[PDB]
C-alpha cells in the first residue's frame, strides 16, 4: 500500500485518506521547490495547485534536511527550517502516490492519510561515478542524478580523472583533453583481454560542467569533483610530461590497461606544483559546493624513488617514508587554498591510504573516505578528529556483479555482492557514540573498467543504489531488508516508465 524510500524515520497510518480534486489552494526559494513541485504533479495528474487545503509552514528547530508531513482529510500540512527539507517532503508526498507521479509522467487521485517526522541518519549520502575508465556524457549523468534524486541521495561524487583518461577541460591545460580524453582502446586491457585499437573517448567542458551543476542542484544535489593526485595521474602525466612525469625523458601515453600505474605525478617538481593549485582554482569557479576530493588512492612511492628531486625532498622533510612527499603535496595544497578569499576556500577529501603517512603535517580538518579495510579506517579517522565517509569495496563497490547467474554482464566481483548484502551492511555497528559525530555517511562508488554502455551502468546501479540511499537516510533501528525488498518492489514501474535498467533479481 505505502511504499516509501527510503523509510521515514517516523510514520502512523491515520483516518481516512486526502483527496486532491482537480484544483486546490496552497499557502507558502520555498515556492520555487514548490513551483518544480507543482509543475511535476500537474505534468502527471493534471491537478492544478493555486496559491488552503496545502500549507508549507516554516518550523526553525527542524534540522536542515528534515521534515513533517501530516495528511488528513482536511489538509495537506508540511513543516521544514530549510529549502531541501520542504523538498524531501514533496519528494515523500509523491512516493504516496501511484508511482507515475514520482516518474513524472501522465497514464491513462487521494493521499492516504498520515503522519510522518523524518530526518536522515547522515548529511552525506553519496554516489560516485568513474567517468575515467568510460566516459557517459552529459545525458546520461543527467540520468544518474534523476535516480539519486528518486531516494534522497544529496551527494555526487564525480570521478573525473585517471591513469585511462581525463574529463574535465582546463583552460590553462587545454593538452588534458586533447591527450586525456582520447585513447586507441574502448575496452581497457587486463589479463587475456586486449586493447581494441579502437579510438574512443569524450570529455565535459566547463558549458557543460556548469550545466550539470545547475540541473543537480535543481534537486538538491551537490556535486563534488574529483581530481585524483598524485596517483591515478597518467593521463595527466601524458599530456605534460616535461613537468608531471617523475622520467620525463621516457615515453608517456593514456593508460590502455586496467590495474596500479606506477606513472605518478613528480611532487617535487615546482611547475607540478603550479599545475595542481591551477587546476584547484577553475574547479573552485565551476563547482560551487564547499568540498574538493584530491584522491590518494593506489599512488605507488616506486618512482619517487628513482627521482633525485623527489630523494632530495624527502632529505629535507627529514623522512624515510617516501608516503610523506605525497602528504606533503597535500599541505602545500592545502595552504595555497587557505590563502585565498573565504568564498573561494575548500574542504578536502581522501582515499583512506592518505592515512599511512604522518597525516599531522596536513592537519586534521580533512575528510576521509574510507573505502579499504573501511571500518577500521573510518574509526582511525574519527580517533584522530577528522571526518570520514564510508564507501567501503564491500559492499558498497556497486558496479561488483550483484549475481552469480552466467548471464549476468562482466564486472568485478563473484556475485557475492547482492541487494541484500549491499543492504545488511551496517554503517555505525560498533562505532562508539562518541566516535560517530565525525561519521559524515555513507557512499556507492561506481567503477567503470568493465562497463562501457549506460545499459549495463544503470543495471547494475539499481536497485542497489536505493538500499544505500536507505542506509543513509533510515535510522538503522528502522532498516529491515524484507520490508526494503517489498517496499523497492514497487518501484520496478517506475524504472520501466522512465527507461531505466536494473537488475531483476528481487523483483
Ligand atoms: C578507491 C579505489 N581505488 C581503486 C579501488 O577503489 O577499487 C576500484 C575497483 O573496485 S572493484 O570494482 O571492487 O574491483 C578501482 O577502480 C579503483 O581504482
Amino acid at each position: 500500500e505505502i511504499a516509501l524510500t527510503p523509510q521515514p524515520a517516523h510514520l502512523t497510518v491515520k483516518d481516512g485518506r486526502f483527496e486532491f480534486g482537480n484544483q486546490l489552494k496552497a499557502k507558502v526559494s520555498i515556492r520555487m521547490v514548490f513551483e518544480s513541485f507543482k509543475k511535476e504533479l500537474q505534468e502527471a495528474t493534471g491537478i492544478k495547485v493555486s496559491s488552503a487545503r496545502i500549507i508549507l509552514d516554516l518550523n526553525p528547530q527542524l534540522p536542515a534536511e528534515a521534515y513533517k508531513l501530516n495528511v488528513s482529510k482536511k489538509q495537506v500540512r508540511i513543516e521544514a527550517s530549510r529549502p531541501a527539507g520542504f523538498y524531501y517532503a514533496l519528494q515523500t508526498l509523491k512516493q504516496l502516490m501511484p508511482r507515475n507521479v514520482m516518474a513524472g509522467v501522465a497514464t491513462s487521485w487521494s493521499l492516504p492519510s498520515v503522519e510522518i517526522e523524518d530526518a536522515p541518519r547522515f548529511e552525506w549520502r553519496g554516489f560516485m561515478l568513474d567517468e575515467g575508465r568510460h566516459f557517459f556524457g552529459k545525458d546520461e549523468i543527467k540520468r544518474v542524478i534523476d535516480m539519486m534524486a528518486i531516494y534522497k541521495m544529496n551527494r555526487f561524487h564525480w570521478h573525473l580523472t585517471e591513469d585511462q583518461g581525463w574529463r574535465i577541460e582546463i583552460k590553462k591545460y587545454p593538452k588534458l583533453t586533447e591527450t586525456g580524453a582520447w585513447r586507441n582502446s574502448k575496452v581497457l586491457a587486463y589479463g587475456d583481454v586486449k586493447p581494441d585499437g579502437e579510438r574512443y573517448g569524450g570529455f565535459y567542458t566547463q558549458k557543460d560542467i556548469k550545466e550539470i551543476v545547475a540541473y543537480a542542484k535543481k534537486k538538491f544535489i551537490e556535486i563534488i569533483p574529483e581530481i585524483d593526485i598524485p596517483g591515478h595521474s597518467q593521463a595527466a602525466v601524458a599530456a605534460y610530461p616535461e613537468f608531471l612525469a617523475c622520467d620525463p625523458r621516457d615515453k608517456h601515453e593514456v593508460w590502455l590497461q586496467q590495474g596500479i600505474s606506477t606513472d605518478v605525478i613528480n611532487v617535487a617538481n615546482p611547475k607540478a606544483m603550479q599545475f595542481a593549485k591551477e587546476v584547484i582554482d577553475e574547479l573552485t569557479e565551476l563547482f560551487p559546493f564547499n568540498y574538493i576530493h584530491l584522491g590518494g588512492n593506489e599512488c605507488p612511492t616506486r618512482k619517487w624513488q628513482k627521482n633525485d628531486e623527489c630523494k632530495k625532498l624527502l632529505s629535507e622533510i627529514g623522512s624515510s617514508n617516501f608516503r610523506d612527499l605525497q602528504i606533503y603535496f597535500y599541505k602545500q595544497l592545502k595552504d595555497y587554498i587557505a590563502t585565498k578569499p573565504a568564498d573561494q576556500q575548500r574542504q578536502l577529501i581522501f582515499w583512506n591510504e592518505v592515512l599511512h603517512g604522518n597525516t599531522s603535517i596536513l592537519g586534521n580538518d580533512i575528510t576521509i573516505m574510507a573505502w579499504i579495510g573501511a571500518n577500521a579506517a573510518a574509526k582511525q579517522a574519527a580517533k584522530q578528529g577528522m571526518n570520514t565517509i564510508l564507501s567501503p569495496q564491500i559492499p558498497y563497490y556497486i558496479n561488483r556483479k550483484q549475481s552469480k547467474l552466467p548471464t549476468e554482464p562482466m564486472s568485478q566481483g563473484h556475485g557475492t555482492e547482492t541487494v541484500e548484502a549491499v543492504y545488511n551492511y551496517q554503517p555505525l555497528k560498533d562505532v562508539d557514540a562518541a566516535l560517530q559525530p565525525y561519521y559524515k555517511g555513507v557512499q556507492a562508488n561506481f567503477w567503470t573498467e568493465w562497463v562501457t554502455e549506460p545499459s549495463v551502468l544503470e543495471y547494475l546501479m539499481l536497485p542497489r543504489l536505493a538500499a544505500v540511499a536507505e542506509a543513509g537516510w533510515t535510522p538503522q533501528e528502522k532498516r529491515n531488508y524484507e520490508d526494503f525488498k517489498e517496499r523497492i518492489r514497487k518501484d520496478a514501474e517506475l524504472y520501466d516508465l522512465k527507461g531505466w535498467n536494473y537488475g531483476k533479481h528481487i523483483m
